[PDB]
């Protein structure tokens, strides 16, 4: 299980922290043209949210290798995927976490290097989409390039599946309150694709567009077309919270809904879905590695068919775990 | 129209800025035991959100009077409402904006001074509740003490009334993303009444409880029991956004909903309800004095009976305007 | 008379424009920014996170070409390359270079090829002469093809440093600045090849950052050249900074006397440039303050009467943008 | 042996407790806070915005009375008045006074009435002697009924100031601190009768704030007494501060030599107290760092070899809370 990372960013570095820590996978190659080999060293070591790394990893040679205890990782800086030699240093698995190559077409440039699989660290217009714990088994050794969906979809689908599996969802609207990301700006700046997105990120509540509810349909067909949503970017560095307003087919009191989710959190969905009854706020989930954590005391019901459910997620650390879990599930057909 | 302010806080100072600016009202008395006469001078002058004041106002005498151009305001520091002599210096109208005296019973201590009316700057368990533009006409010269509802209710009811007036609301769930307030804490501290509320305010998304949807019923009886909601406190100094997920009786496309609201914003509800199609984020509404501003591009519809609507509000400045408008409407039966 | 052009419609670009538009003695001719659509330009100008909505005007007419500011029409350019900018072809005699990427004297010169008579660089340069208004803008000479309005920080420091120097003389001085974030920073830990700490998430760190401001003062105030050095920390505020000045003086003084001295100069030659407050100010109190430097009497502290620390506030965006307009005006007369 | 009591379960209260609980050489006996319910105490201890969830333990048993920390049981008090605190009745030999409201030597003494042998004030005092670990904790003498662990800032400054002083001697020095917000500040502009700027909304202002840290150094380091003075700015970060030191030295030096000197002392007597980094650090890099002062070589700047500026990082909450525990331990031995 040799893993390469394309784009050593929030997700890429975090995914590296996760990979290097597990004993069943190994980190073979990193690519990022914008970060020099040594600089990678600094970026990996220090982190504003996740803390200084607690094991070890340094620069061995002028530009080609880092040393983690005793495992070499080679370092590339290649602007173009097709010109990444994942082959010439092993790494059957590639995490595509640049944000520019989500088109299955564009991520395939990785097959041209020596790479058996590609995992895109975002939703794709056109790549099978899997969310661990909900539809990862729909996977096949014959799918070359795949997607781990998005952090929001990963938080939503697990709650969504359980909710519909047992009470059925007539209709659903989701709102997420979400932390800022690399695509935002420190001060009002240009972002042609999304205008509300150039506004100074830590000083505004910025409405923002999210395709996750339309994505839950595409990993969970019973719900296809039955949910949609929007988002608000707000000024926290990390952690987000999903807010789902749903209409239930079968009448259910709040307490019933509560321990139906508690059960799955203990059962099939342990490690993916969590459940809490504490008075948590978002810093409480920094470093939490579940996909979704249901917040019982938070949610609210109008009537036993109409209800609002709140679930947390650490958009960076949770989603990064799931990437590794997909990859491992991949290698075991 | 002589107005006194109890508790020279965010709302009280802002309401003072609003009163002093209008020509149809006058600011007679301010009470606040925790702020000395001169200090009031400093607090009124400078403001982190609203800017330095643009007309003028200074300390005349050791502890009893401030001078605004040529109008004296007397300054009290009395811990107990019943012992405030609103009489002995005029001021028929009192804005109760301390946050400790929302009980109609407790606000009545103001009638014991020389005061014809009291306006509570918050919801009351037991005081008639009015939201300008929605039910201010249900008022009577015989109601002694009143409530201007809450900032969220003031943002919600105007959208709510229009929505139900024309398409009918079967069921509604509201979420607000809301700025932090004086009740929150800079760092994790004690708040026995609400635990998620002691967590460091500018570093968390903090779920929080709101009675506004249950309050919209109590100024708009058609909707009584047909909406509820929750809130998220987030790290912006001012401005909040209401997010309403509603189920409509009569089918309506999004565009229809849009210009049905546009119309009222131009019509009956001008100055209370606004409408925009721009890419606004919350700083865009700092200083906006409407009750509610509908954000068209933001909202979303699943189906023509199920829809999500987004409206902004400047929790401090909008609500403070409305207080003055209630008071003025009061004095004119 | 006095038509102006702006290259780089960013924070300084748009703001210098809110200024040029509010004055009578100056006109806004055209703007260039290859990264902002003509309609986007109206959105960005109109709404501002720090300085509020713009309250006079203001729309566009030409599919891509022209913006109507009230009734004045501004020509809109989306052109990468500076010499490809036909400034004159839309009579733009003065060009504000607020791009951040052409602070070189030869670099800025590309604007002249375009048919343009002067280029003011809204940022310090390695070569272009540096003038700070109220300190040495008289060295301007009509020959200077290209100029620099130096930095926000140098504008807060210099005015202040002069009064202190020209009344008690500065022997030795060290400068710290507590500065707001800027567009060069990152929302989230990200790549900053030229400055590593500067890649760290901006609104959640106190970030040591470099500044030349204390040495630039020597270049605009050759009296002081070589006697000042400093550093900065970027911190999570959207706008407004503060200068922290540690100086030793030849001429003994008290805090009261240095306080009185500053007030004097404040209404003298340096009115509107150097300000003086004795209130309990905090940084939001200075948002939209057009003065280059505001001295804060109650904040500072003294060790001796020769060893002292001096506090000056400044709105890095608005004071500086005002100053650019000022300096241009003075170059039009002289 | 070494049982400890905490008055004021706040930021310093709860954190000194995460410390006392992690060590073997010390026990946590009981806590007092009239404003926190016994069950609330577990919530507040458990979850923390800056330092994460606590990862060893930990529950309660007694309706109101007792908390189980792993298997150690802690007695919970909700009592306003210090002398009403029967500390001994629950064998608590050492009392950490982290309330903020009893920093007076006679004020702290109320704890002794309660049957308690020593009171460490987690904050500087007007009277109580001030010891800074690694600088002068040896002046402790077994007679001292009551002690002060001084301030977070004095702990960052003193260690550093000594190395500089005892190798090149400080003639004259001025200190600035860029400091994180604390519980004394306000989310929103609100009343601060004792300090007006300190009432201003904390996460949206750079706030000038006062500090005695440079003068407290003289009281713990009488070599330096009267040669340092300073100020601070509070800024929108939740934890971690940085010290800005402007000093002139009798003994000429280079930046390299002062750099080498600090490193030396860093592993010498002052290991674990004074730290030394040459990396590209920012303030989050120091969250949960238990050292009292971390010197930052790349940040600082030098004017002469007698005029220099020195940068030290510090986690005001965690370093200080570690230090309190340290000083108590040293008082148990000596
Ligand atoms: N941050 C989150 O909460 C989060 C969560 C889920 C999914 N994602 C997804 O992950 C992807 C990256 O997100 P991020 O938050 O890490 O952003 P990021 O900006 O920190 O990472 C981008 C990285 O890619 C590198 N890069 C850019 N072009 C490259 C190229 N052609 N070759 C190699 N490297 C290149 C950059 O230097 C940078 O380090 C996006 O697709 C994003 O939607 C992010
Ligand atoms: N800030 C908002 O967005 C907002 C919006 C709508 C309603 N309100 C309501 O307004 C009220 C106050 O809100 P705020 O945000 O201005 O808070 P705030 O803390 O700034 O104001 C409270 C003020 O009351 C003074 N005070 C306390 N006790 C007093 C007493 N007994 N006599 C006289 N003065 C006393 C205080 O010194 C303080 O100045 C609350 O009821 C709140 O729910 C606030
Ligand atoms: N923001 C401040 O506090 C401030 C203060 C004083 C000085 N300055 C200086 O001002 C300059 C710009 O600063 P800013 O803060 O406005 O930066 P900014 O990023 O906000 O603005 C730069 C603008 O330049 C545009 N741009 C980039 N490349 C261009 C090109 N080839 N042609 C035309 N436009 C281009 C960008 O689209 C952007 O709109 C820098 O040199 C900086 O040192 C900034
Ligand atoms: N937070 C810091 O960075 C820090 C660092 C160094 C020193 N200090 C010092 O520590 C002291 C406390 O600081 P803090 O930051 O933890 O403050 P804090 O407000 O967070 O904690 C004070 C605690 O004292 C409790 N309390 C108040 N009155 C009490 C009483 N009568 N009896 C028992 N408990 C009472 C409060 O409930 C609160 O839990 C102050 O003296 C401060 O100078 C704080």
């Amino acid at each position: 299980i040799r893993i390469g990372i394309n784009g050593f960013g929030r997700i890429g570095r975090l995914v590296a922290r996760v990979v290097l820590q597990r004993d069943d996978v190994e980190l073979v190659a990193v690519n990022d043209p914008f970060i020099t080999t040594e600089y990678m060293t600094y970026m990996f070591k220090y982190d504003s949210v996740h803390g200084q790394w607690k094991h070890n990893e340094l620069k061995i040679k002028d530009e080609k290798t880092l040393l983690f205890g005793e495992k070499p990782v080679t370092v590339f800086g290649i602007r173009n995927p097709e010109d990444i030699p994942w082959a010439e240093a092993g790494a059957d698995y590639v995490v595509e976490s640049t944000g520019v190559f989500t088109d299955k077409d564009k991520a395939a440039a990785h097959l041209k290097g020596g790479a058996k699989k590609v995992v895109i660290s975002a939703p794709s217009k056109d790549a099978p989409m899997f969310v661990v714990g909900v539809n990862e088994h729909e996977y096949k050794s014959d799918l070359d390039i795949v997607s781990n969906a998005s952090c929001t979809t990963n938080c939503l689908a697990p709650l969504a599946k359980v909710i519909n599996d047992r009470f059925g969802i007539v209709e659903g609207l989701m709102t997420t309150v979400h932390s800022i990301t690399a695509t935002q700006k420190t001060v009002d700046g240009p972002s042609m694709k999304d205008w509300r997105g150039g506004r100074a990120a830590s000083f505004n509540i910025i409405p923002s567009s999210t395709g996750a509810a339309k994505a839950v349909g595409k990993v969970l067909p019973a719900l296809n077309g039955k949910l949609t949503g929007m988002s608000f970017r707000v000024p926290t560095v990390d952690v987000s919270v999903v807010d789902l307003t749903v209409r239930l087919e079968k009448a259910a009191t709040y307490d019933e809904i509560k321990k139906a989710i508690k059960e799955e959190s203990e059962g099939k969905l342990k490690g993916i879905l969590g459940y809490t009854e504490d008075d948590v706020v978002s810093t409480d989930f920094v470093g939490d590695n579940r996909s979704s954590i249901f917040d019982a005391k938070a949610g609210i019901a109008l009537s036993d068919k109409f209800v609002k459910l709140v679930s947390w997620y650490d958009n960076e650390w949770g989603y990064s775990s799931r990437v590794v879990d997909l990859i491992v599930h991949m290698s075991k057909a």
